[PDB]
């Protein structure tokens, strides 16, 4: 089978006020104002597909939310936002290739040129036969281009294909081009569906 | 009762390997080496205690650790450690208050001037009466000065005194002037002891 997995808020938690919270300890802005214009527009989906460059997302977010800072500064921040991995879905994932799964990541990334994120931890890595990214592919979730993609990529029909993520746009996404998909509704899902297949 | 909680691998976790994975990547010095010349000396001690800048303190670890960085972008990696709050003790904390007991951190502290640090969250923060850092001090665990400046300023004797940490110099420290003091081996340590007490 060819299993697909997102990354945020399926193999790691993530949360980005721990990024709010850094901008507000440098601005001293408060961070409820930061929580109330922090939002994912156009801006990101240009970046998440690398259309447009670091700084110009960077000075879109600081232009929407009145953040004062370099782009040094909001990369130092943006540096801050808590990634924690789940062992569970780590283990599982290594499982799934030594019983000759084929196992990828497909994720919508706002990484920088600057920073240090989760696709780049060598335990993710490791964990996957390979690892989509969408602003090498100039693509995001849930448009169909990129899971045809992958598809495509790997040599699989949907029918063989298992994807699992935690946004129900990127389930639909999925959906329609005959996947099966699991919405991930918190952490129990994947090791459920799991449980009895592996052990 | 006064009691005092230390911050680290006790009120949360933290890693600093998420530090060095994120030098590696700006670097691409192998995670290896700077695995084996990251050691806590002289400069974490002077730097704890205030006696040093942040730069005077960057420039220590990347003499050590052949890290050709700017302050920046040490101060950049710096942030990316991994801290995640562990619920059960900021609950704790927040109960033994209303019981009106004292509950206070004590934390030897490499918070830099441009990072923000646990001891800034405000979960942590609004979770304590108090906040006792090492810089502010210029002093560090396990110097009996600290416990003894601790005690002095929030009017209690040792023998009504309960200090956690996790670090057994530290509990060696506290035990000198007669604290009672809680070796933490593991999450478990601090639920337990409060498990009857609390609910
Ligand atoms: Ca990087
Ligand atoms: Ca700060
Ligand atoms: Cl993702
Ligand atoms: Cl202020
Ligand atoms: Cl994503
Ligand atoms: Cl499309
Ligand atoms: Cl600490
Ligand atoms: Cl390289
Ligand atoms: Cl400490
Ligand atoms: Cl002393
Ligand atoms: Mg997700
Ligand atoms: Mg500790």
């Amino acid at each position: 089978m060819l299993y697909i997995f997102d990354l945020g808020n399926v193999i790691v938690d993530i949360d980005f006020n721990r990024v709010l919270g850094a901008w507000s300890d440098l601005t001293r802005i408060p961070l409820a104002s930061l929580k109330k214009s922090f939002h994912m527009g156009e801006a990101f989906h240009q970046h998440e597909r690398g259309e447009i460059s670091d700084e110009a997302f960077a000075e879109a977010l600081c232009h929407e939310m009145a953040l004062p800072l370099s782009y040094e500064q909001f990369s130092h921040g943006w540096q801050a936002v808590f990634v924690a991995l789940r062992p569970e879905v780590i283990a599982i994932m290594h499982k799934l290739r030594e019983q000759g799964h084929r196992v990828v990541v497909l994720s919508n990334t706002n990484r920088l040129h600057t920073t240090f994120w989760p696709e780049e931890y060598p335990e993710i890595r490791d964990a996957a036969d390979h690892i989509y990214l969408s602003q090498d592919l100039g693509m995001r979730k849930p448009e169909a281009r990129i899971y045809q993609h992958v598809l495509q990529a790997e040599g699989f029909s949907p029918s063989d294909t298992v994807f699992f993520d935690d946004n129900a746009d990127n389930i639909e996404g999925a959906n329609q081009l005959g996947i099966t998909s699991i919405l991930v509704k918190d952490k129990t899902t994947i090791p459920d569906y799991f449980a009895k297949v592996l052990c």
